[PDB]
């Protein structure tokens, strides 16, 4: 009685990968826009009554 | 070794201006007409009881 044990499995067969990555949440909690300088001026202009 | 530190950076970038204003709310608030002389005049009419 030729069982399954007679014979002899090869090569397993690979169904799928996985790999885990976060969820990366950058682009919209933050506002980006790219610089042509390594340094980076952000301006802040006001309007203020006449007590500033 | 020339490190970054020997250049010097030139005008740095202005990425973005920055202004401060309320949502501002008087046209949705309050009905509006336009008066055509220096004193406006709204009628008042009212429907009475023979009680007045």
């Amino acid at each position: 009685s030729t069982t399954t044990n007679s014979n002899s499995i090869g090569r397993p067969n690979l169904v799928a990968l996985t790999r885990a990555t976060t969820k990366l949440i950058y682009s919209d909690i933050v506002a980006t826009q790219r610089t042509n300088q390594p340094v980076a001026a952000f301006y802040g202009i006001k309007y203020l009554n006449p007590d500033n």
